[PDB]
């Protein structure tokens, strides 16, 4: 169907934890976002509980009207936490140095045994898994082989691009990777680092299922208010596919 | 008698620094705040430059339409910066939580003088303690900013009303000694009024609660609301 | 102190329960209200769980930024729930329509001590009746909430001025006994001012008229308008 | 032709009846909706008059600028009321939950002819069942409204895609028989698009989710957003 | 208590009748006004049914959340219509040439018998009567004598004033008349012709109970929307008494 | 293919004239409309000058940022004014309702020529009648504006779809004869789309419905909404 | 009494003339301002017509719903235009080196005869005259002797103050000058250079009748829109007197 | 592809300089515009610094979140400033009588050597250059020969058209010129003088890459506020390509 928007509210919690009070509350932000264009809410539960906390996840699981995408590292703690939470989606990301690739995505091709079992365990709990990876054919083929139904292409390099040519090259790499990914039966997401000024070229990629976006929305929100920030992003995304 | 609002935009920077991009930019937040009820903009240039950075301070000094309140610790590095930057105000802070002025009379006395010679109006961030207020007066600072943190963090209505009375008495005491008095740390939309109602209060410097409301409603409305509640309290 | 506004979000759940879905969610409404002028949120946990449910109270207790006022009947089940929940306030009501305190002195006395033991400030919902008020003071309650329903349902302006005067005298009487006094049931945008102008009023707990305005204009505006009218009446 | 939106304002009355006051008034909500994207207003006059009352229908019939869709059970009382009222549309529903037309051919046939005789366009509320659809065509109804409740309550995405496909095939079947087809029960802001994209859909009659959104954001915005999402799906 | 605002919605109907359709509907405007600062709604049922119609009055009587002020001429038709409608208030105004004074108000002093009976009949039906009159002591004393509980001072001349001095003179006349009126036990209203720029001096008059305003609000409304137009007027009125 | 909107502000004047003051002023409404989606402003200078007046026309000619469409009857007085005023457009109207051009070929032929010599683009307001359209073509007018009144006033969906088909055919017919075609009289927010969807339509001139929505929501939003619905229809 | 706000829309014409187009049009700005808190509209018809033009004045004179305050230099041309135009107010300002003071105000003391005839001529035309002067006793006595009913004190020096002390000094000077002028029978205005951050101290001065402000309001409008800019300035002024 | 909008904020500085104050500040305008649909911000650093100043450029270069388009005349001073500044784009325009065409565009044909070194020098600095020229084939061939990657066609004559025919003629001229330029390898922009009522026909031209508009947007902003003015212009442009 239409391109979906997942809104990552981690930075609502970073603002909160900066002072130790209860506000602003990620629970409030999730309602605002889900009623302004978000089709899902993403929260990354970190080992260091730097922003989102166990309390946020527990309450969010009961208050979200749409569905949760739990971003987490592939460790025994997170896996168990994920199985008991039962979020609709789970997005596996690199936590430490021996988890990420030279560009930032998960190293799936080099850890097939771990990834295969993670995917299987989460799947058994009824969670749809997405593997956050670089737009790299080796990782994509590996994602498919280990059984993950989704992959989320890391759009950071595209976003960080320091020149037009560098950006177009990265865009083309993402587009070609998404096409290759779909040919393997994978569903493909993206979103990390996307902004109001570079999101359309990514949203225009036909194979994209959902763009998971956080920072730029929250950064617009402090000026503009979360409702308009989410709605503007969703509007740009639909225009792009138009 | 005309209560002023100083908006601390440090947390705009915190949000930015969390990812290393240029947005959101403190410079934008300052224009919004100044046109929504802020009478001044406050930034705390920390040693680790974790949120506000030297770039921020340099650009804001050239873009603020009102005036800057530079929050900083008392060190030679910071004093030097202050002197060079020439902010309208400077709020000496540590780095109960207030600045120990009574325990470092020499250091604070020299700090105030130097900053004062740079044309900067100095305020010492202190606890609502009679000993510290006297020390502030004695050392020569024009302003003190009473730490409202304990008032904000109060757990019960009783502990709250007690910290309130302590601040009110501390303010009247400070004023009887020639000092101008500010407050603001930790104030929220739900506890700001009792503090705004204190006659001696000159300016309330508030940050976090405003930014927290802003991520939901936008900075302009967050600032106008806080300013409206403050004037209601004096009214 | 400023007149407070407690917003009763029960009818948000009424709207939700008419269909068995999870929306609209009282948890969202509480955030909106607390940021639009409410100083407290009221929920009435009815034995039949018509609207607010155990889930609601459980989550609200964790998400409210201000404080909870738990409206409830004086029964073992409810007293147990209240002790466990630890809301900041508890408003005891019947299962004119006010609580019969004067005729159940022992029961109310036990209830108040028990809730007070759990650190809960108790309010007895009663008619503007001096016998009931004296009894409320006698059984140890720190608060009473005067039933404004008769005033609100006044059929003629004569019955209205008459009910208003009754409430105002009752309030003055309650205060002279050391009680703090609330009100609010049935108040609307057109009749709230006369009640808000009564000096002894501490907090007005209003629900229905605000939610009825909200379905048209949105909750934020519905709450801010009620708070604005209340403060206008005081000044 | 453009996909139409009928807004069911029943829950405005639910909110009103929970207290016996005159607000919020369904008559106001109808004006708001009609000017924010609604092409029709739906009210369900239940025998128990739970929400919408005779007064409501009476006044609405005179104040609506668009047209009325009267939801009602197939009983003598209701048929009489409908004939007298002359709404532009009548939606027959049970007292999955769709009308059993295939098993009451004579009754539905009498109902349709009778309402058609009063100049009313009849819609039979039925399940996405080809047997029920064929029967609806056979008894003379010009419209059927497919029950989207099962689709809306889908527990898994599998059950959802399955219910969607069932509705879409049923719709195509209904159109091939000369019937016009509506839908809408249980649709929300997150699941309306897939139904609005079905080519044969004429009008979506939605209630609960819009009113649930309204108590938060106001009715005007709640309606305009639903209409916007519907038109986006079509293009 | 506080100064009240009655909003006259006649001109919503004049816009409607100009074309013969159902919109705009006075019923909608009454809801908007009552929720934006109006404490009452006024409608003038004219003999020629030029704007407000019998249908408007009939529906309004059932939809108003506050109270209706039925403006009408003193004729047998209107009196009977008023008795059966039972609006909370009734404001008697001049219809023809033998009904008004040289400035526009009702001629009460010169028609004591009619006015006395009108007042009595309406009062019997439980309607609070207001006599629309010029700021003229003779008419005011007569209003009191015929038993009317309210008078509405015609503020048209004040509004039409063509010079500052002319306005101040008219203001002072209104102020002195209101004071005289109250000394007779009368409650006093005003409002006709008031605008966003001259309403405050009138609202500042202590004896004023309610200002009934129509045209300027509707005229602002077509630009601005009725809600803001009503709220702005109510805001100015309360500032004046502040 | 790019549908234009002409906003008739006559009814702003009607409201003003009802009381003899200067407000509301058509001049203000024209700026609002032109910046909210109007591509042109229309005013009908009637003989009795009941709403728009000579002052209005004289000032608007100097303040409009887009262009004026002068609606007027075919008389020497009006032609003279038009010639002097030099409006960009002129819409000849009577004073089924359309202009009888076929019955006054001589008069209309001379009218168009004179106005055309003054540099004015002429449109003849006519019924969707083949005889009148041919006459319009024959007499030399560049534009015709099809009277949509009967379409608007239709009582049933059948009478409506019939008037619609008549207008659509009339438009294609007019275009096949070299004429540019407009419409607009009586269009509302609920029936405008079917007319906007007609390919041949150049500009829709609409007045009353817009002003009627405006008294509720404000002119800016009323105009932007109508323009949005029109572009949606072509889209 | 009621502190008034006059909004100077000159800079709207400034923006326009920068291109020779017809927009933005001062006539529109005037309607927006008058409905958002302006009690009067001010325009300075310069000899060189740098911004406001004769058409502007001619049309404005017909569309203003409140009243016009025509700022102009004292010359036979302008005097004739003023007498022709008949604006409610006329504020005489300096435009040439031999008309201005070393502070920026009109030099009335140095041109007693010229000002005397100006005030008399304009007064016979029914125009209320104000002399834009510095907060200087010599000029004030001069303004009083020549017969002008109003003076508008130049708040520019107060506005441009660089230190809190310099500012406190100028305010004091203005407050004493206002009292001094009132003791001579003059009514007093101010306004030039006032901003959203320094308007309150001036508005608080009791003798102030009207603050004529332009620049800061337009500067705010370019960002927030004219309506809110005017409404906000008006709100601040009433709060000060509150 | 995606039609871009560059907003020229020069007139914000225009308003400011009219008084020597610091407001309104172009730096604020740029943040508002970039978050409301502007894809770039344009500033014309004039030799005389009539509006935009060196500080403006210096600060803007550090606060812009999108990119700068520096309009400037061709002189050693400006070239050095540009090379120093390193804006993403540079649009060379005429400023003196011997630099302009009888239409208003830059005279590239008549100064091939100068333009040739400008383009080369600016290009080594990594700046993309655009030559602001008339819709004239001689200038276009010249722009192509000298090596500029972009040309910006002067839409002023189209904007100032007085008759629908005159306008139709200019549009045609621009559309053919755009196609002609693209056939020579140039990318093409336009924008000068475009308004909310004539922007669509230009936006519809396929070869258009970016429309740089300023004046009409600021003129609308003074009334409605900058955010809506920018958003609305962007909306109209996308509708045209729709």
């Amino acid at each position: 169907a239409e391109l979906l928007l997942g809104v990552n509210i981690d930075h609502i919690a970073t603002l909160r934890n900066a002072r130790g009070t209860a506000y602003p509350d990620p629970v409030q932000a999730a309602f605002i976002a889900e009623q302004a264009g978000a089709d899902g809410i993403t929260v990354h539960l970190r080992e260091d509980r730097r922003h989102i906390t166990d309390r946020d996840v527990r309450i969010l699981r009961q208050t979200l009207d749409t569905r949760m995408n739990l971003e987490m590292a592939v460790t025994e703690e997170m896996l168990a936490i994920a199985v008991e939470t039962k979020p609709h989606f789970c997005c596996l990301v690199p936590e430490k140095r021996q988890e990420v690739t030279t560009e930032g995505g998960l190293d799936v091709a080099g850890q097939r045994d771990k990834m295969r079992d993670a995917c299987k365990r989460l799947a058994d709990a009824g969670i749809q898994v997405s593997l956050f990876i670089d737009a790299d054919e080796e990782q994509i083929k590996a994602a498919a082989e280990v059984g993950a139904p989704f992959i989320e292409i890391h759009t950071g390099c595209y976003a960080d691009a320091k020149t037009d040519a560098e950006q177009a090259q990265e865009l083309a790499r993402i587009a070609k990777a998404a096409t290759f990914a779909a040919s393997l039966g994978l569903k493909v997401n993206a979103g990390h680092g996307l902004t109001y000024h570079n999101v359309k070229a990514i949203a225009a990629i036909p194979e994209m299922h959902e763009l998971n976006i956080g920072h730029a929305i929250i950064g617009r929100a402090v000026m503009t208010g979360l409702k308009d920030a989410v709605a503007e992003m969703k509007r740009l995304m639909l225009e792009a596919r138009g």
